[PDB]
């Protein structure tokens, strides 16, 4: 059996990715800190499906050590996709910014997914049928103002992702890496205001997992959501 | 009396940007592991002007403990310059990488100067004539292969200070950020490619001080260098 690994899986964009994937016929590895919203979660998608396997795992991706656990954990399964879904924003001025909820942007958004990010590459890129999806932001390649620290960490996201995916096309290997860049969602008044909902945004997922586009971005201005080439320079 | 705070001062950039700073007079903070290193430059500061104060300060900023300590200890002093210099890079593909060096990349090149840089703004936005000289690279501007998760590390270090900039000129905030990016240099057959040296280097550095532009940086095709304003997309 293959797997399809969420990180981020109790809420949001993540929790719909897994329902999403579910639909589909795929079995899940769901991870999230809170333990009884993704117990929730896989009850839903058996009494959907029951004959997915659905794998609970509890953690805490902020501390290193256990992004390393994790991934080892994971290898008892065959994994087909990963998608690096697990993130935090914090939005201030840098003045007055709490520094450690800016040691979490750093640690969860950057040290997790790059982490996890270069386990699956070293262990998959050469099996056929296997993709890594990165969430970043419209912010990692708009800086907006008000939200500096965690514009870098989806610059991060977004520049680390391209690279990559386009190493790996010209290695030849077989998997593919992607990046989806939603623009303001629910997570983020809302009378005056376009957004797309978590569900809207699994849909992007799940097209940008279909199509062979590396960028799958929202336009922050018009929200229109555009599978497209990088977008940074390249040398 | 003011100083001028230079991490990474044991080699390279820092250490001809310590002897740039000394030949303007300033007072001098230099930070980096090898001590024996910043004790000879202090000795070869010292021998070309001897009323300066220079303060050697050995320590690993690959710890983030270690990042809040050396900030505390700057308390004491006036700082009216602050150059976050430390970092370093790895070339390989990410299949291969080794992930140690990784986390060290992440921990200096990001952490330790988001950190810095947040405890200087913080203290120091409202105080007249300072300055945060973050050194970037033009890798974090132009992804470049064999180079993704380095150059990763600086697209975040480029975004930061920009948006950082930004910020502090909308706040009418007295302290200025700018950000060097420098191209190849003798860190970095040699007869066929042209670089920088470190002493080029700091001189540009001494320009960007001295010049009113966020941005410094140095063309990877033509090598000159430019004085210009903020590069990515802002909202
Ligand atoms: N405009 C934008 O920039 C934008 C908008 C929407 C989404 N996004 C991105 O999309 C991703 C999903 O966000 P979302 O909107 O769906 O928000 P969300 O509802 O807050 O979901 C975040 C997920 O990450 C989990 N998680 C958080 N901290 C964790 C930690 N230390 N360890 C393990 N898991 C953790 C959270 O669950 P637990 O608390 O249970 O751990 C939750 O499942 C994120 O990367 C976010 O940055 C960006
Ligand atoms: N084209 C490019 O991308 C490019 C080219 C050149 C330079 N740069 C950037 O310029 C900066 C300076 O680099 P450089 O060329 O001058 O290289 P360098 O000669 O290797 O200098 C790096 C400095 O940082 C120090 N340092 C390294 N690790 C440290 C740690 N854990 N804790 C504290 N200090 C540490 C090093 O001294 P110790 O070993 O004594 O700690 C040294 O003083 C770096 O940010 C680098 O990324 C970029």
């Amino acid at each position: 059996y293959k797997y399809t690994v969420i990180t981020g899986a109790s809420s949001g964009i993540g929790y719909e990715a897994a329902k999403a994937f579910a639909k589909r016929g795929k079995n899940l590895i769901i991870i999230a800190r809170r333990r009884e919203k993704l117990e929730e979660l896989k009850k839903e998608i058996l009494h959907y499906n029951r004959s997915l396997k659905v794998i609970v795992k509890s953690i805490d991706l902020s501390i290193t050590s256990n992004v390393y656990s994790l991934y080892d954990e994971l290898k008892n399964y065959n994994i087909e996709t990963l998608v690096n879904n697990a993130g935090f924003g914090d939005y201030s001025k840098v003045n007055n910014q709490n520094l450690e909820k800016v040691e979490s942007m750093l640690s969860l958004n950057i040290e997790a997914l790059v982490i996890l990010s270069s386990l699956f590459v070293r262990d998959y890129e050469k099996i056929e049928g296997t993709q890594l999806i990165n969430i970043s932001s419209a912010g990692g390649y708009t800086i907006v103002p008000n939200a500096v620290i965690y514009c870098a960490t989806k610059f991060f996201v977004s520049s680390f992702t391209e690279g990559l995916a386009r190493e790996l096309i010209e290695a030849k290997s077989n998997l593919k890496a992607k990046v989806l860049a939603p623009a303001a969602t629910e997570t983020e008044q809302e009378k005056f205001h376009k957004y797309h909902t978590s569900k809207q945004m699994a849909e992007f997922l799940i097209k940008l997992y279909d199509n062979d586009y590396i960028v799958g971005k929202v336009d922050r201005n018009s929200f229109k959501f555009t599978l497209q080439n990088p977008i940074f320079d390249y040398a």
